[PDB]
């Protein structure tokens, strides 16, 4: 029993963040194989942050330029080059501890576990959501960039996300690994404000089953409803629409519990509608939405990994 | 002088273009040094559709399942890997004509050109825009999957897009150049749909521009405005909200016609309040979002490639 918070075991890619610096200028890398991965802002100084022209600033750069250190052993930089807004440094020596890995991107909804780094050094791991608007709620200080956010799949991990920049809200934007950013920012320090952020309904749906695997049970009623009656309501407190695709997700939820999704809909459009009364869920006042179905289920069925 | 819709030159991508047919499914790939790129639905069948698992099907699968013709030359499959929603095969030939290229990943409101393909044949060519729901307005009949998107920068393709599959709707959905989808959408036969669309509003700016740089000056009056009046009104008729970004994007359209930003959003409130009165702009009775400030700059200025 019981419901946390819970990130991956970051084993597999504590052992592949590097410093990596360029000037007077020193963030985290992603060494794979022989290849560093960073942001690319790591080449710019003060005088380029308002409009960098990053091709040029490349082109004036050698590979001594670029100091990468694993722990103690310095990497040698043989090769550099830009892939959106990555920068891949191409080195000597290839990390023997090079897990099984891919590069994908999420969508939002989707969660993944963060390490947080400081001077190649891993600091703390957490867990978050990919938010609506292409924000993350991340916890990042000065240094923290080119962190990363992975998922394990069995033996696999899968990169997902590279920290680039803090937006003025206080709320974190980056990359996938293939430098395409989440969202539509840039990597120029000009006037970007995230758009509109909505709550995740099938995660809150989600949630509300591990509430009720808990024990949580309060907030159950006998009623049912259609998913265009339910997204009427919903639209109206900013939660994104329910689609069939979403019922078919939390089938496994309902099986398990023997709670109809349009059953469990009509607690969501009650408590919607006429809030907690005081009352808590799972030690939560609030209605959470970074929990997907496959995170209940891990959690509430259990999955491990190597 | 004059205004219309422009797409790149193709002949670089069209070297680029193969028939692949895995059983009796054929469709069309993209043939890069040594690679050729795909849709993974290929492998699928009919009985795979409703829930294809392609780490299966694949499995189930050797080189020689793959039949790859460019014109008349057979090409020969020594290998083949998944990458997201992109199957990949390593063939022994490297295309002689493969054009300097990148994969980027574009956003919503950004442009492209479609060289629509049937049997590995280009058929036609058109410009479309990535809608802010993640889907294009394309054209499309049975057997054009695998056609890819494109722009073109200097001496350089950028490959943007590759088609998967028709919404509904009738508009359509595929992936970036690493296999990851535009939008919310799976490739497998279910119940999808594409979410609300709204008006990209930074283009129809840029085609208010382009036509007073092509003598159409009727809508234009003495008021202006602030960006927060103007996002008031662009908000209640589904036009996106207007940046700072947006109008430094602008200047270059100001500049040439001496109409500040501020001063054209002032007639595009008008425009939206009023309606056209049947008066046209450009030859249309609507308002055009799909050319961004470049397609204004580069249509009504003049740039070229090799
Ligand atoms: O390390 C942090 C940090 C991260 C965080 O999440 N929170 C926090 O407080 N600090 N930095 C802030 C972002 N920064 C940066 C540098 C250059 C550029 C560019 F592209 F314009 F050249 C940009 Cl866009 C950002 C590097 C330093
Ligand atoms: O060629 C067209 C076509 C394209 C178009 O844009 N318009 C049009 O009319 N036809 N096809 C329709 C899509 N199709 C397909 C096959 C398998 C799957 C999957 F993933 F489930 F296995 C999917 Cl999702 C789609 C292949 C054939």
């Amino acid at each position: 029993s019981g419901f946390r918070k819970m990130a991956f075991p970051s084993g597999k890619v504590e052992g592949c963040m590097v410093q990596v610096t360029c000037g007077t200028t020193t963030l985290n890398g992603l060494w794979l194989d022989d290849v560093v991965y960073c942001p690319r802002h790591v080449i710019c100084t003060s005088e380029d942050m308002l409009n960098p022209n990053y091709e040029d600033l490349l082109i004036r750069k050698s590979n001594h330029n670029f100091l990468v250190q694993a722990g103690n052993v310095q990497l040698r930089v043989i090769g550099h080059s830009m892939q959106n807004c990555v920068l891949k440094l191409k080195v000597d020596t290839a990390n023997p501890k090079t897990p099984k890995y891919k590069f994908v991107r999420i969508q939002p909804g989707q969660t993944f576990s963060v390490l947080a780094c400081y001077n190649g050094s891993p600091s703390g791991v957490y867990q978050c959501a990919m938010r609506p608007n292409f924000t993350i709620k991340g916890s990042f200080l000065n240094g923290s960039c080119g962190s990363v956010g992975f998922n394990i799949d069995y033996d696999c991990v899968s990169f997902c996300y590279m920290h680039h920049m803090e937006l003025p809200t206080g709320v974190h934007a980056g990359t996938d690994l293939e430098g395409n950013f989440y969202g539509p920012f840039v990597d120029r320090q000009t006037a970007q404000a995230a758009g509109t952020d909505t709550t995740i309904t099938v995660n809150v749906l989600a949630w509300l089953y591990a509430a009720v695997i808990n024990g949580d049970r309060w907030f159950l009623n006998r009623f049912t409803t259609t998913l265009n009656d339910f997204n009427l309501v919903a639209m109206k407190y900013n939660y994104e629409p329910l689609t069939q695709d979403h019922v078919d997700i939390l089938g496994p939820l309902s099986a398990q519990t023997g709670i109809a999704v349009l059953d469990m809909c009509a607690s969501l459009k009650e408590l919607l509608q006429n809030g907690m009364n005081g009352r808590t869920i799972l030690g939560s006042a609030l209605l959470e939405d970074e929990f997907t179905p496959f995170d209940v289920v891990r959690q509430c069925s259990g999955v491990t990994f190597q």
